[PDB]
């Protein structure tokens, strides 16, 4: 039965909001991003401060860490992605391509591509080792929200404004799948299950839903929170109980039960938009951060 996350702690240091909070894979880190410019990365256990990464001209709304824990990947308004060295804090590689802000970034599991969403409608996917662009998507026709490959990197998930989610070869570019519901209200973050066999998607119309992508069939939904502005970052929790986590625009963590779709916990806490949530790789931790009013990332733990 329900979760109890509880407040560890409260990480102060962004002097902007917050856009985005991972932890690597590896279960040692957190990383954050914020309109600051900043990459901070924090101590997953201990909550502890370890560094700043700096270089980006503009606001940041993506992290994301390679497989091995040992490279960053940053998305930014100044245009460019950029592939850091979580050691020594350097920028190694620049990504310039986009037209317009970069909203969203992921490595492959192979961590040898980086998927790219945009302002500008694309989906980039670029060379690790060199930092060359591979291919541009022409993948939505408004900005995409939110980019992620499944479990073996065969595949690429998008989501966009324009109401869509869309499903790429990774190897040919090419679209397999489009998915529609509703009146298309604007999809504002998607990703796929550990597994790769669901994706999980937000729309601003205050509502996440599961989906049988290949079926074509939505599984489930979730909803209760308030999501009608912000691209909210949305995750699967599977260490403990299976429970999906979402922020919401009432300054509150949301965890459902996947399966019967209830709402199992609320945390209080946030004094701002909780625009992104992270789940820990190996124990029952979320990671939550937040907009301008707030600032701050906060780490809870459960025993389910
Ligand atoms: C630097 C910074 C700090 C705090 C919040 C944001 C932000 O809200 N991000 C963003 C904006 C838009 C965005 C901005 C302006 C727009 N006009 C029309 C559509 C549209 C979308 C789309 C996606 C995203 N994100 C959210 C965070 N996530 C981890 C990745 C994706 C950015």
């Amino acid at each position: 039965v329900k979760p109890n996350y509880a407040l560890k702690f409260t990480l102060a240091g962004h002097t902007k909001a917050v856009s985005s909070v991972k932890f690597s894979p590896n279960g040692e880190w957190l990383a954050s991003s914020s309109a600051d410019k900043l990459i901070k990365i924090w101590g997953a256990y201990d909550g502890k401060f370890e560094k700043t990464i700096s270089g980006h001209k503009l606001g940041i709304s993506d992290v994301a860490w390679s497989s091995d824990s040992n490279l960053l990947v940053s998305a930014s308004d100044d245009k460019t992605l950029k592939i850091w060295d979580v050691s020594s804090g350097k920028c190694l590689k620049t990504l310039k391509g986009h037209s317009n802000y970069v909203f969203c970034c992921n490595f492959n599991p192979q961590s040898n591509l980086i998927v790219s969403g945009s302002f500008d409608e694309s989906v980039r996917i670029w060379d690790v080792k060199t930092g060359k662009c591979l291919k541009t998507l022409p993948a939505h026709s408004d900005p995409v929200s939110a980019v992620h490959f499944n479990r073996d990197g065969s595949l690429i998930v998008s989501s966009s404004y324009d109401g869509l989610c869309r499903i790429w070869d990774t190897a040919s570019g090419q679209c397999l799948k489009t998915l529609i519901d509703d009146d298309n209200p604007p999809v504002s973050f998607v990703k796929f299950s550990p597994n790769g066999k669901y994706i999980l998607a937000a729309t601003l119309d205050n509502t996440l839903k599961l989906w049988d992508y290949s079926k074509g069939k939505c599984l489930k939904t979730y909803t209760g929170h308030k999501n009608e502005k912000y691209c909210i970052f949305a995750n699967f929790s599977v260490t403990g109980g299976k429970w999906i986590v979402s922020g919401s625009e009432d300054n509150l963590v949301y965890i459902w039960n996947l399966q019967t779709k209830e709402i199992v916990q609320k945390l209080q806490g946030h004094t701002d938009v909780v625009i992104s949530t992270a789940c820990h790789p190996t124990e029952n931790i979320i990671a939550s951060a937040a907009l301008e009013n707030d600032k701050t990332i906060k780490l809870w733990k459960s025993d389910c």
